[PDB]
C-alpha cells in the first residue's frame, strides 16, 4: 500500500498547539517549518510528479483579538489554491523513497504573480495537501494526502510572539 507520513511531526505539533502562522509577501516567502514527507509503497521503476496545494480549512477571515485567533462572522467561498510542482519532478519511485520529499523552495505570496509562488488569502487558515501523480505509464493515478499537523493561518506579519520565538528557536 502507498504510505505517506509527515517527517518531524513532533516539531509541527509544537507550532500547531500555538496556532501556526506562515508569512506571505508580494514576492513570496519560503515556509518554516518546511513540509517534509516520507513515502513508501511506490513502484521504484514507475514515474511520479509530486504536487503541493493548500486547502482553505474553513471559509472565514481570522483576526488576532486580545491574544487569541477568532473567526469572522461572514464566510465567503474559497477558490482552491494553485498547485506547486516539486522541482525534482518528474522522477522514479526510487528517487522519491530514498529521502524525505522536502518542499523547501515553495514560496507563499498574497499577490497574483508570474510563476512558482503560490498565492494565498492573508488571514485564512490553510491545510497543506500533496498529490502523488503516476505519470508516463498508460494508467495515470493520483493519491492525495492532507497534513492536519501543518495547518497554519497566512499572515503578513506574526501576531502571536510565541510563534515568532518558536520559528527562531528551531531554524
Ligand atoms: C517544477 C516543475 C517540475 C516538473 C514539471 C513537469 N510537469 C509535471 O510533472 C506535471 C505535474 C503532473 C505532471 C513542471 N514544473
Amino acid at each position: 500500500e502507498l504510505r505517506v507520513g509527515l517527517e518531524e511531526s513532533e516539531l509541527w505539533l509544537r507550532f500547531k498547539e500555538l496556532t501556526n502562522e506562515m508569512i506571505v509577501t508580494k514576492n513570496g516567502r519560503r515556509m518554516f517549518p518546511v513540509l517534509k514527507v516520507n513515502v513508501s509503497g511506490l513502484d521504484p521503476n514507475a514515474m511520479y510528479s509530486f504536487l503541493l496545494d493548500f486547502v482553505a480549512a474553513d471559509n472565514h477571515r481570522w483576526k488576532y483579538v486580545n491574544g487569541e485567533w477568532v473567526p469572522g462572522g461572514k464566510p465567503e467561498p474559497q477558490a482552491p489554491s494553485c498547485v506547486y510542482i516539486h522541482p525534482d519532478s518528474p522522477n522514479f519511485g526510487a528517487h522519491w523513497m530514498k529521502a524525505p520529499v522536502s518542499f523547501s523552495k515553495v514560496k507563499l505570496t498574497n499577490k497574483l504573480n508570474g510563476g512558482g509562488q503560490i498565492m494565498l488569502n492573508s488571514l485564512h487558515k490553510y491545510e497543506p495537501r500533496i498529490h502523488i501523480v503516476r505519470v508516463g505509464g498508460p494508467q495515470r493515478m493520483i493519491t492525495s494526502h492532507c497534513f492536519p499537523e501543518t495547518q497554519f493561518i497566512a499572515v503578513t506579519a506574526y501576531q502571536n510572539e510565541e510563534i515568532t520565538a518558536l520559528k527562531i528557536k528551531y531554524n
